């Protein structure tokens, strides 16, 4: 998250950290949303790698002990069937993780909520990223979580000219685009939090930022619009 600020460790219970095993160490690759006790939502693009992946919850500083944190195995990794890692702006960047243990639920490691289906935010909602992703372009990771403000821009404006033309579909959400505070590398698969109705829900996936840098002005951060895939997120929790 470029131009961030440090989350509250109790401010977002349901980010975890994807993260895969690197010679004896495992390094943060991605966000992730934990939508039930054994299960994460997180992009597809960051399951890509036949790497060997864990799920952290209760993470708050990746490079100290918190004494929140549950590490747990991913035991199956159900991709979007129609995602293709060569086209990104097809959309589908979705994917879920079955842990290999239920996590214990506390003030750190709550269940997301998800928006109804179909749900589509005004433009200049008031939503929050978060993730531990590079604090600037060709930066590097945060240690500590982050938040960044980062209203909604719709599909009308996101798919317009000086925006994302085509390369956005109405299946994703944008947001941002100030050319401040964006999200960027490691934050993908993690939550866009969109207070709705008194409540904050899950409504996006980070999905991507532009090829030209983290934080360009009218380049918004795009993400996977979690409103358009209720229904296959049920059927996929149902069946496995
Ligand atoms: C997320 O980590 C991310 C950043 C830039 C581009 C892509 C596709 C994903
Ligand atoms: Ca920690």
């Amino acid at each position: 998250v470029v131009g961030g600020t440090e989350a509250q460790r109790n401010s977002w219970p349901s980010q975890i950290s994807l993260q895969y095993r690197s010679g004896s160490s495992w390094a943060h690759t991605c966000g992730g949303t934990l939508i039930r006790q054994n299960w994460v939502m997180t992009a597809a693009h960051c399951v890509d790698r036949e790497l060997t992946f864990r799920v952290v919850v209760g993470e708050h500083n990746l490079n100290q002990n918190d004494g929140t944190e549950q590490y747990v195995g991913v035991q199956k990794i159900v991709v979007h069937p129609y995602w293709n890692t060569d086209d990104v702006a097809a959309g589908y960047d979705i994917a879920l993780l079955r842990l290999a243990q239920s996590v214990t639920l506390n003030s750190y490691v709550q269940l997301g909520v998800l928006p109804r289906a179909g749900t589509i935010l005004a433009n200049n909602s008031p939503c929050y990223i978060t993730g531990w992703g590079l604090t600037r372009t060709n930066g590097q990771l945060a240690q500590t979580l982050q938040q960044a403000y980062l209203p909604t821009v719709d599909y009308a404006i996101c798919s317009s000219s000086s925006y994302w033309g085509s390369t956005v579909k109405n299946s994703m959400v944008c947001a941002g685009g100030d050319g401040v505070r964006s999200g960027c590398q490691g934050d993908s698969g993690g939550p866009l939090h969109c207070l709705v109705n008194g409540q904050y829900a899950v409504h996006g996936v980070t999905s991507f930022v532009s090829r030209l840098g983290c934080n360009v002005t009218r380049k918004p951060t795009v993400f996977t619009r979690v409103s358009a895939y209720i229904s296959w997120i049920n059927n996929v929790i149902a069946s496995n």
